[PDB]
């Protein structure tokens, strides 16, 4: 499991702890979010995450 960062705010997309508040089970990995899942702070796309890796 891995950590995903929103570019514009900050927020950490942790694949261990998903995002059931939005319909998203703790555990699934950044590419099986439905394509319109969103930022939940800030709303950004997935197209503006970079993940936390080299
Ligand atoms: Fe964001």
């Amino acid at each position: 499991m891995a950590k995903w960062v929103c570019k514009i705010c900050g927020y950490i997309y942790d694949e261990d702890a998903g995002d059931p508040d939005n319909g998203i089970s703790p555990g699934t990995k950044f590419e099986e979010l439905p394509d319109d899942w969103v930022c939940p702070i800030c709303g950004a796309p997935k197209s503006e995450f970079e993940k936390l890796e080299d």
